[PDB]
């Protein structure tokens, strides 16, 4: 192995791909890779939803985006611009850049970000709001995973979504859907099915972050 | 109404102060002023436990501490400093203090930090850690404030434990206890009883951080 630490990661947006959406929520929950193989091999049917591990770092912030977001996407989020601005959320910025550089310092290194549909939309997405600082990326040195790849490669040795995946292994539907946190556990207690087999396939699998194409700009 | 971001605040450590404790685990949880006054009154006998705000900045980390957890404080808070090591965990160091000042950054001024126990455990202990550093404290600027003394306000107009006062008011056992974030969420809980008043009391009492003496030298 190699991969210290794993970084569950979801970002909530004011919209859809072809939109150009700005980010309105991120959370980061960074695991060291010891604290997910010591989570029991899930037994039962259907198994009950684990316990996150003890051991865990987590950052969730909400953040002013510089366009509305769309009616579909206030709808499933619970967030708005105007709500955003007038609790004074600040917008991504360099500030910003820092504070997930020092949170991701404190991890011990290499990292991989493991987000769901990562590949398509949000390691894309925060690629494109980091290009825009003036700081360094604080995501270079770091790498990155998709966990429906991960999940469609351990699986095969129809629905992805993940409430269906969450639903199928557990029977009960997740919590807090749409929201940067509750995704983020969501994805955790997916992951926490086959620990010991997703760190194996994100130590084979992991790329570099650098390499992550922009979404738009 | 001066007070703009509440931040509910526990730390979990090695021990007692009379052992000259290292922090172990902290949590900050930021809600703006909007979100705690737009938060339902408490109705009924017991009422529900109030819905956490929509928008909200978390923090969560663990941190290995120089000296190893007391037996009683590693049953308690499910921490070791063994455990915390093995994980990758770093010091409370220059790093943290940055980061916890770009999350501090992040919200509307003036701050004020809510902790149950805070005026003798939690704000002491904190100062304590943060004078070890190099780097100027990040908390200068900040207010502070004891729920204790919020809670016996509210309450006047025997035990002030934590869980004791959560049974109290809702007739159900905290979940999570002894651990930074469980405590915090706990905390925001009984905050959200009587959220307007709390606000006024905090408005009223808070105190600069800058003047919270440490617990030791
Ligand atoms: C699933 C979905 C997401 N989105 C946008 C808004 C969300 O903040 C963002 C991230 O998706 P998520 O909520 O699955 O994490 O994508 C839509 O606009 N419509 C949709 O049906
Ligand atoms: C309540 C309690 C706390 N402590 C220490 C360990 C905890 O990490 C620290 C913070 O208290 P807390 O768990 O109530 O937040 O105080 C004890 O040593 N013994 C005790 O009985």
């Amino acid at each position: 192995g190699h991969m210290q630490t794993l970084i569950f990661l979801d970002l909530e947006a004011t919209g859809l791909p072809s939109s150009r959406p700005e980010v309105t929520e991120l959370c980061l929950l960074a695991v060291h890779r010891r604290a997910l193989e010591n989570t029991s091999i899930s037994q039962g049917h259907p198994p009950p939803v684990p316990r996150p591990p003890r051991v865990v770092d987590k950052l969730s912030l909400c953040i002013a985006p510089g366009k509305a977001c769309s009616p579909g996407a206030s709808e499933i989020t619970g967030l708005s611009k105007a709500e955003l601005e007038v609790q004074g959320r600040q917008r991504f910025d360099d500030n910003l850049a820092i504070l997930l550089r020092a949170f991701l310092q404190r991890q011990p290194q290499p990292c991989c970000l493991v987000a769901h549909n990562g590949d398509r939309y949000d390691f894309p997405l925060l690629q494109t709001e980091l290009a825009r600082l003036s700081t360094p990326s604080p995501l270079d040195g770091t790498f990155c995973v998709d966990s429906i790849a991960a999940l469609k490669a351990l699986e095969q040795a129809k629905s992805y979504s993940l409430g269906s995946i969450y639903t199928r292994l557990y029977w009960q539907a997740p919590t807090d859907s749409h929201t940067a946190e509750g995704d983020v556990l969501t994805l955790l207690s997916i992951c926490q099915w086959k620990p010991q087999a997703l760190l194996q396939w994100v130590d084979e699998h992991a790329r570099p972050f650098s390499t992550v194409k922009p979404m738009y700009g």
